[PDB]
Parts: C-alpha cells; structure tokens; sequence
C-alpha cells in the first residue's frame, strides 16, 4: 500500500509535505481535489468525501497510511519525518523544531491573509514595509548552521524552505540582503531528490493558493 | 533559579501553559504586560522590551528558563511537557498529540477571530450553527478515554480544556450534548494541583482575549 496525500490540486499547505515525502523516499499518491470557478467555487468534490475517510478532524491535507489517518499539516509533516529520524535529535534541536514548527505556519497564514483579501492592493504596501524583518529574523536565527535545527536537516527546513521560496515569488529581490538565506535554498533545492523531483512531471509549484484567491490563486 | 513566563496581563494563549506550569509543580513568575486603553490600545510596555530578551522570534508568550528562551506557545507547551514525561509516549499517543496541538490552536484562533471581530454580533448566529459540530469532533474523538492522548494526561489536554472551557463560558449548554466531555472537565478540574491552582489568588480566568476585543475583553 502506497500513502494517500488528499489536498486541492495547488500549493498551498501539501508543498512541505510532498517535498518531504519525496526527500524520504516514500510511496505515496496523491488524491487531487479540484474547485469550482466563481462565484460558488463548488467544493463538493471534496465535501461529498469529507466525511467517509475516518478521518478524526475532517480536513484538508490529509494522509492515509493503512490504519493511520492523519490531518493538521504540521501533524502529517511530524509523521512522516519521524519514519525517517528528521523530527531533531537533541534537546536544543527540538526547541528550534517545535519553534520554527509554528513560527512558518504564522508566516504563511500571514501571507496567506493578504493574499486572500480583496483589499489586497491596499495591504500590501504594509506588508512588504514588514518583510525585510521577518526575513532577517531567520537569516539571524539560521545563522552559520547549514540546516535550521542544526547540523542534520530536519522536516522544519521543508516549511521554512516555501515560506522563503514563497517570498522570493512575491518579493524577488526579498533576499538579496541575506546570502545565508539565498545559501540555504540553494542546499535545499540542491538536495539530490528535491532536484530530480523538482525536474519531474509531478512537480507544482502553481498556483500557490485556491481559487478564491486575489494572488497566486493563477 | 524560577522560570520566567511573559504575556499580557490576560488569559489568551498562556492559559493552557500556566495550568501546566502548576500541574508539573515548575518552579516559575510571570513577567506580565500591560495594554493601554482605546483607542490606541498602547503596547510600549512590551516594545520596549520586545528586541531585548534575546528571543529569536519576539512573541507572547515567551518563556525564559536559563539559556533556554522559547517563544511559540505550542513550543513553549511541548518544552515544559517534556521535561515531564507528557508530550506522549507510544507513536499512537504522539500522532494524537500532534493532530490535537494543532487541531485546538485552530478552533481557538476561530474563536478569536470574531471575537476581536468588529462585526461580532453578526457573525455569531453562524459561528453558533457550527458551535456543536465542532465539539461533537472531539466527543468522537475522545470516546471513552480518559484523556485525549489516551490513558496517560498529556500536554494537548491542557489544550483541549482550554478552548472546551472558553466555550462552555460562551455557549453554557455547549456541552449538555456530551457527557464524556464534560467528565473531561471534571477529571481535569479535578485534578488536584488544577483544583488547589483554580483556588489560588493567580488563578486568572479573564479577560479571556485583550482590550481591542469586542467579546471577553472584560
Ligand atoms: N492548520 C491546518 C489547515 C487547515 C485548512 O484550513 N485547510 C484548508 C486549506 S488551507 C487554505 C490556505 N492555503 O491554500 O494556503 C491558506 C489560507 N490562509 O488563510 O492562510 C486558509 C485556507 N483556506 O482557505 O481554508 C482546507 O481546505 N480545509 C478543508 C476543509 O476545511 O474542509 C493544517 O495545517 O492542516
Ligand atoms: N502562534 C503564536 C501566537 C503569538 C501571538 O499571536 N501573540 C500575540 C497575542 S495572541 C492574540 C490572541 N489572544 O489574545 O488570545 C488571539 C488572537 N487570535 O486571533 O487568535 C491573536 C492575537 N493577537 O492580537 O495578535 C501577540 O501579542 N504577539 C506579540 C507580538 O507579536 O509582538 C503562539 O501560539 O504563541
């Protein structure tokens, strides 16, 4: 039996999770949701299903694995890594994990929000003042290390990796002033999997968010 | 030395880690901020502060043991839970764990949402249609458990009373239609370093949310 990955055909919150699965080596498909166009975007691909898959939160992602059906994207991330010792080793390297673990998910909500608000073009001028400082926050906080928790790379790299790639699509030049950042996507898409998985036709990087979008829902 | 564990001067997101505190008996203060008034509910007491505490992601809540300095409530929870034997043991009890600190973080932040909501009576009716099934999930959920995790107390309980505790303050009957889920609340309220807590001058039921908010603001 190969894992089932349910989500929306996009980005959205699946991207960590299929690098991540790819990057481990695991047999996997995926279940595509797709969404209706305006102004309805039916959801009913997904909510005829919603409910049979004996899933305890109904939601989306979620990953079938036999008898383990798991939801939360954190929580699929955590399970899968844990297969493959890339949950942290150490006392320090799980602060940071459980740490950048939530602090990424803020990040993304946050970008999320604009991007999903009509008001979008208003907002933005706002969020991109704030940027150039959430980026620092993790140039400083990665420091030297080459991997986020330390010296083994670790699932939170995945969610910090589409966060900064995220960024780097909305802002390009929302890097430059960090070459360790910049460092940090090289390793990451350097990684011999993520590359060949990169190049293949499973690939989806677009669109970044769902239909109802203003940004990134293309 | 005590540890020291920084919010504003409300319940919000530091119920779940006091509560915990005191459970696990951890020797700790509480560094308290304070929000002015409208309608520029001032936060300099905690600004100038904020860059200072040699935090990676200045945040409330934070907590400060040492040379450890945690931000990230979720993180600031599993950090203390395992210095005591309660972020789960068997890989059943850790994937509950992992569903459920996200799970309650997500009807929690539902909660806030309209709450902080100018338009808060409005959203109501409709957030009160979805009110039950929301609970009904961690009925099923829990089932015939004595905690969420399964036989053994956990972190996430601490969680889940939360947000079952902020409700039955909202919606009094929220909890009729579950028998099982109001035995929770006893159980954990009747634990006795809960209880003695509950009973104690920190205690600190409200505000449940800060001064901008329209609903437990008071
Ligand atoms: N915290 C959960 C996220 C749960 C969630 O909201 N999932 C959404 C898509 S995320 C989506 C999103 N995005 O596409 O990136 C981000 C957006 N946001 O504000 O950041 C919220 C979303 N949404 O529209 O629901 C969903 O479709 N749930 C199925 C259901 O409720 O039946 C997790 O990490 O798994
Ligand atoms: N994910 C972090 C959330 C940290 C956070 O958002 N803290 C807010 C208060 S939470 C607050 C809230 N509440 O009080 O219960 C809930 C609300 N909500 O929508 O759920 C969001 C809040 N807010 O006002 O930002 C804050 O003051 N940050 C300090 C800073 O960034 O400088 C965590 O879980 O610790």
């Amino acid at each position: 039996m190969p894992m089932i990955l349910g989500y929306w055909d996009i980005r959205g919150l699946a991207h960590a999770i299929r690098l991540l699965l790819e990057y481990t080596d695991s047999s996997y498909e995926e279940k595509k949701y797709t969404m209706g166009d305006a102004p309805d975007y039916d959801r009913s691909q997904w909510l005829n299903e919603k409910f049979k898959l004996g899933l305890d939160f109904p939601n989306l992602p979620y990953l079938i694995d036999g008898a383990h059906k798991i939801t939360q994207s954190n929580a699929i991330l955590c399970y899968i890594a844990r297969k493959h010792n890339l949950c942290g080793e150490t006392e320090e390297e799980k602060i940071r994990v459980d740490i950048l673990e939530n602090q990424t998910m803020d990040n993304h909500m946050q970008l999320g929000m604009i991007c999903y608000n009509p008001e979008f073009e208003k907002l933005k001028p706002k969020y991109l003042e704030e940027l150039p400082e959430k980026l620092k926050l993790y140039s400083e906080f990665l420091g030297k290390r080459p991997w986020f928790a330390g010296n083994k790379i670790t699932f939170v790299d995945f969610l910090v990796y589409d966060v900064l790639d995220l960024h780097r699509i909305f802002e390009p030049k929302c890097l430059d002033a960090f070459p360790n950042l910049k460092d940090f996507i090289s390793r990451f898409e350097g990684l011999e999997k993520i590359s060949a998985y990169m190049k293949s036709s499973r690939f989806l990087p677009r669109p970044v968010f769902s239909k109802m979008a203003v940004w990134g829902n293309k």
